DNA sequence: GGGAAGGATTC
DNA sequence: CACGGAATCCTTCCC
């Protein structure tokens, strides 16, 4: 029932929150007519300038295209909130949803039908659904599942890589090429019993199949030439089940065809409002829109929109170039008073400097974030070559940054509801 | 062009 | 009664 964003809006009023998503909303308006206008102005001349040279360039793609690598999305169903309940009955019917009562990190598949979904604050959800059960969440607890899941992949990718503990990718393409005759032996697995064929679409039954048994939990996946279409196969046949895209271009270029483009990751609340308003809403209405997206669009966002559009995406799975940050945010009610500002902020380079100094790092780069009560985020940082790595080095940079803000502005207090701080830019590339 | 501020996105 | 936390990459400027 629809009406439920009548509930939710209605009881989001106008909040020192809500008032923030217009003075959000209404900046990022101010960006679109801003590119409007732009448009306005583009000759022919420059579009068939432009046209001539994407397509010469895509043309350059479409070529160097990789169709042989077969890559593979994992997204097992709920899962936080899969874990907490399966792992844990009573909640095997009832519509629970993992995270607090300001913050919802999953939600139960029961308790989605009623409109609750995940980062939805914890009071609209019950506001939706009073048999909101939000159960805290347990970081450990999936870990061990994670570590416990992440174990069956490495039989078939052993050099893979995950996201998170929701997901992970895995070129199975040096596997399918031995499982060619793997025959009989390790094909049939034990419930009784049953065996699978050397399709990829098979690999990837038995891969939720062996998660099936050494978890209970289910999982879902997709299987595409490349890391972007994959994403976007996983999550189609989303409750436990699993979607394929033949190696053929073909193949990729109707699953394209008409695919909201909001629906793969990159591409989210503001591009897809902002391509709208240029009448793009599917992959297809972003190719041949390639030109104007061409001058307006940083030479980075377009070229990353050519590929979407052309259903290009990476093909070897590459492991993540060390580190770039590390930070720290505690949010809370106001915090107006200055000598006990600085207070939290040494508390938190703290932590941080433990949670650094623990993988051994040594930033030259301190960051911190301040948020009003109105949610003014703001970022004032400072950068030094005294490549730091301590507590205290640390709160000197910081002490000082947040020194300058209390200072500069604000005669009288600094209302603060949220603070942080980042530590980055330390390796030797 | 090297950046600092501040967004945008995804789990 | 109260809209998280992190990490990474992108966008709008500057000196
Ligand atoms: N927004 C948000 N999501 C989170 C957070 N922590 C975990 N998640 C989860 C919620 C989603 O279930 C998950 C993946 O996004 P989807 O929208 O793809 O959900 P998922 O893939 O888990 O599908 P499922 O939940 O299995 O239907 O990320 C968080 O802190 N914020
Ligand atoms: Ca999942
Ligand atoms: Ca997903």
């Amino acid at each position: 029932k629809e009406k439920i964003n009548k509930i939710i809006m209605e009881a989001t009023k106008g909040s020192r929150f809500y008032g923030n998503e217009l003075k959000k909303e209404k900046q990022v308006n101010q960006r679109i007519e801003n590119m409007m206008q732009q448009k306005a102005q583009i000759t022919s001349q420059q579009l068939r300038k432009a046209q001539l040279q994407v397509d010469r360039f895509a043309m350059e793609l479409e070529q160097s295209r990789n169709l042989s690598n077969t890559i593979v999305h994992i997204d097992m169903d709920a899962f936080y909130a899969a874990v907490e309940m399966r792992d844990n009955p009573e909640l095997k019917d009832k519509p629970i949803a993992v995270g607090s009562m300001s913050m919802l990190s999953t939600s139960n598949y029961h308790a989605r039908r009623f409109g609750v979904r995940a980062a939805m604050p914890g009071f609209i959800a019950k506001r939706l659904c009073p048999q909101l059960i939000i159960v805290p969440p347990n970081f450990d607890k999936y870990r061990a599942v994670s570590k416990e899941v992440k174990e069956i992949l490495a039989d078939y990718d052993p050099n893979f890589m995950a996201m998170s503990l929701d997901e992970a990718y895995l070129n199975i393409t040096k596997h399918l090429e031995e499982r060619q005759n793997w025959p009989e032996d390790k094909r049939r697995y034990f419930i009784n019993s049953v065996v699978f064929g050397t399709s990829a679409q098979e690999v990837v039954k038995e891969i939720r199949f062996r998660i099936e048994q050494k978890t209970t939990l289910t999982a879902s996946a997709g299987i595409a030439p490349n890391t972007m279409l994959a994403k976007v196969c996983s999550d189609k046949n989303k409750p436990n089940g699993q979607y394929q895209i033949l190696p053929n271009r073909q193949a990729v270029m109707d699953f394209i065809k008409d695919l909201p483009i909001r629906k793969v990751s990159g591409i989210g609340k503001v591009t897809e409002k902002m391509l709208k308003a240029l009448g793009i809403i599917t992959c297809t209405e972003l190719y041949q829109q390639r030109a104007l997206l061409s001058l307006l669009f940083s030479e980075t966002s377009w070229h990353y929109f050519l590929h979407i559009s052309l259903g290009l995406g990476s093909t070897h799975l590459t492991r993540d170039g060390e580190r770039k940050s590390m930070s720290v945010e505690r949010t809370f009610s106001e915090i107006n008073k200055a000598e006990e500002q600085y207070s939290l902020c040494q508390e938190l380079c703290s932590e941080l400097a433990q949670d650094l100094q623990k993988e051994r790092l040594k930033g030259r780069t301190v960051t911190i974030k301040l948020k009003n009560v109105n949610f003014e985020v703001k970022t004032r940082a400072s950068t030094v070559s005294s490549v730091v790595s301590t507590a205290e080095e640390i709160f000197a940079i910081a002490k000082e940054l947040l020194k300058t803000e209390i200072d500069a502005d604000f005669p009288h207090p600094l209302r603060l509801r949220l603070m942080g701080v980042r530590i980055s830019s330390f390796p030797n590339e």
